[PDB]
């Protein structure tokens, strides 16, 4: 990745085997979950192009949502064309050219070219730019991956309330768009597919009761 | 997190992926007992807004605690925009606008804009800020975790006393609560919850009497 | 390997053991699958010839497939003899003799030779040169020991589209070849080898249709 | 923890998370053994009042030592102001208030406020004052959790003389005691707790006989 | 071992304990195959005659092999005395006494000694020189524990081709011994030993076929 | 333990846990073989007098098999103020004390005593000294744990030639004298207890045959 030296400067170092053996462990065990995304971040804290290419080579199984983040970052780059159209001329001798989707994508860029990027006055974000469609790409996946739907998760006769919110919020965690509509579907779900004995208890405190509220006056 | 270079300015560093590994190995065998606290506030010492962010949305289960600071975080935000009501104006060439409940949420504060926070003269300390509430938030789910009470736990009638008062206070100290109030209960419980001949035998030894005589004298 | 030091020059560093461990243990689960050419040129960053050639008497197995890169790499050693023909005459203080095939191949060549090979100026990439080759020889390997084609690949009548593209793309990284060509494989198999409801819908959206698009349009 | 720097000045540095990781799991395979004490100050050398706190916080269970060290700890807390009775007045520009029991104890202290404590001159070493009584206070606790006295050790009639010595010596540690004490239980039970053929063998050697010495003569 | 340090001057280091670890793991796992002896020469590398001595004191099992070595050292030890006659005279200021077998041995040798043996102007190599003997002395080991011979190797009736180069490869590299011998062998039973309906195949490709066209033409 | 530093000079370091945990280890697995003499040598490599107790004091599995050794260094004790007479007189401004028997043994000497002791001019090794002593008890301690005696082992007469110098060389490996020794007694067992039919092609030989040369006329 590029971390900062001694002298104030950003320097790349070689990508340390500890994560690359991580990097394939936690897609050989959590496949595709929802505590994917932060650990698809985490470990490429600083990630170049290459980084995150050679991270995307190294993935067990589930090869249509490793390319899924490649096509992403195509699709994505119509738009950066679109939005940022590089302009023709020559580069002068303390600047370099401006990227473009091909360059954005790492298979018209060279190593020397993204080391740059990350290293100017300013420096243009090039890392986390993909970063961001990647993460994008693999947010998207975690709910296109939920096999449970939010309508299909129901109280049973005899089951824990630990466990209720346990699986309601797992495919609420995974399904993921935005801040209001997850909180759209815990209050017209959540309370409204509880029990019989279950809905009253829950209904009698509020539409204004905190979770663990719900949580310790339907302990059992 | 945020730690003091060799010129003695505050610079900021990438979560270190060895931290990341036992963040997540700590919750996913631990899970949720009265040890997770000490745990919560050692690993992210001197971590920033999105450090603990992006530490609390890297947890192997258990979503119903997660998102449960996340609420308390919300009702402690109003707190803050009850008490420090930031004023109107145009920010400062070497200040920085105060900061609101969103703000400290993280959800509208920017990296650089927190990473001026811990570093400033005075340094206003946000990042300890939300460890607090994050500690309290935690808190109140070990008690509401701890799946016994501290009026069932009772001296069976052939076990030792060394592994009485493990599950003794094991109630107590999951119950996080106030130093007297622990003192208040212990007194008048581990010695009315004891044995035929083991209570006269700490009822012989007084009140102003140390543990250490009332398992010295009780020793098997 | 060979790291800049302090004082701005390239020195060598014994091979750490942690990396000789990994270098068999990845061939010991791994074999000789797609995600083993990316971790070839890895770990062996910065390697020198000895550093290569000690890592390739260390693959666990592969009696018919450890000799198998020498043969492409005694091939390739007689290229650099017709391209570059070492002039005779003698060394200079400051300078060294040409290298050939056998210098190259780490037979007829010194640790000290290639010392200062990587330590000029400029200095010539002889390490790099081999990880090119040993990464050329590893790709024949791959598709030698692929057991599945292109050609082979199609949608059962009861399987999910997540795993077909997983496999598809499988066998496609595992025939390493051209760029193009392998998108010339993405279009006239891809959606050539589906089933019968499912052709219709892919066909329905279009070849300008991206993957995400096609497994989202299929989603079940 | 506080380790010197390069510029020769004693710096603090975070908790590393190996130590952390290894301090919980010696206390969850070795509990409280005679071979804690010397891992609870090899670990914690150098350890600041926080770092010592954190680790008896992060003990997961064995609540009675920690309970027991807290009641030791006071006991030997209430000494310093019995003996260093803190003087009122102003501090200095560049000095700092006294320390009294309180603030030795680690809950009214700030961890500003200690990281001056080690780094003066002269340094007061308030890090190794807790060492001390936190060993003292668990060296009581593994007399305590001793399940064999050195009066119940007893030769066997079909034993080797290897295991004698080590069961000797295993509840020998265990009763933590001045040097000479120790000496004094291994001349009055040592050869006085042998067998009727084994007595004499050692008996004839004399009282002068080094341990190797007894373990050739009764060698089987 | 023995690694250069910035003053450009060869220094001696302690052994590394993740070396020593891995000495007798390998040798615990691998016991003694053809993949033991480029292992005992890389994570040896620039080791002492001590740091081997100590490598070959750790060696769990294989009582023959372990004292093999000294056994086949002691033979090449009267080589050097009969080779090189150390000549009689006091030293110099800046000289050492001539080697020779029992110095090479290292029971007449101090670590000292030998520490002004590799650090010369010009240093004598004799620390590469044990590395020579102690894989000779392995070599016939590995030859000496091979259970497989290269004229019981047969294709069978119902086997795969990947597993039929494996087995003739399995003793071949066992039976170490020159390039050109290993050559011999596989132009009289590698295709001198295959099936009724395999053989003609292979001989119908001609004596100039590489492997892989061997395994082309086979291919199941 | 102590290391020389970048400018030369004898530093000391705190005792990795690493070493710890592993000092331990291999005492919890390998007991008291005969490869744990090279492991109390190459992880206590330049390890100092408290360095030494501390790994003394943490041994799992025969407990006292410590305090023979702790006997021996005062045993040895005598032996160095018999030989070297602490001679009574004021200490120098850049000198120290003679060291007697109770220094030696680390009951009556400070860290800094010993720290200046390991770092002189000409620096006299106290660390190798104890070493010493601890290696020499832990060597008798080998062969003094042997199971079996070398007149006890008896060729099979249905086992392997190399399962017969399994427990051959074994008892003899930890059986530890002298070099000339260990030779009296692979020339009078050796060929002495072989089975009927090995003997005389044991005797077939000649009685100056090499191990490697005596396993392979037998090879069956």
């Amino acid at each position: 990745p590029i971390v900062q030296n001694l002298q104030g400067q950003m320097v790349h170092q070689a990508i340390s085997p500890r994560t690359l053996n991580a990097w394939v462990k936690v897609v050989e065990e959590k496949a595709f979950s929802p505590e994917v995304i932060p650990m698809f971040s985490a470990l490429s804290e600083g990630a170049t192009p290459q980084d995150l290419n050679t991270m995307l080579n190294t993935v067990g199984g589930h090869q249509a949502a490793m390319q899924m983040l490649k096509e992403t970052i195509n699709e994505e780059a119509a738009e950066w064309d679109r939005l940022h159209p590089v302009h023709a001329g020559p580069i002068e001798p303390g600047q370099m050219r401006e990227p473009r989707g091909s360059d954005i994508a790492g298979t018209t860029s060279t190593l020397q070219e993204q080391i740059g990027w990350m290293t100017h006055n300013p420096p243009i974000p090039v890392g986390e730019i993909y970063k961001r469609w990647i993460i994008l790409g693999l947010n998207k996946i975690v709910r296109m991956y939920s096999p449970t739907s939010i309508l299909d998760i129901r109280q049973g006769p005899k089951e824990p309330f630990r466990d209720y919110v346990d699986r309601f919020y797992k495919t609420l965690r995974a399904e993921q768009a935005s801040q209001e509509v997850k909180n759209w579907m815990t209050e017209t779900l959540l309370v409204q597919n509880a029990n019989p004995d279950c809905k009253t208890i829950l209904k009698a405190l509020g539409p204004g009761a905190t979770l663990e509220e719900m949580m310790t006056a339907c302990q059992g």
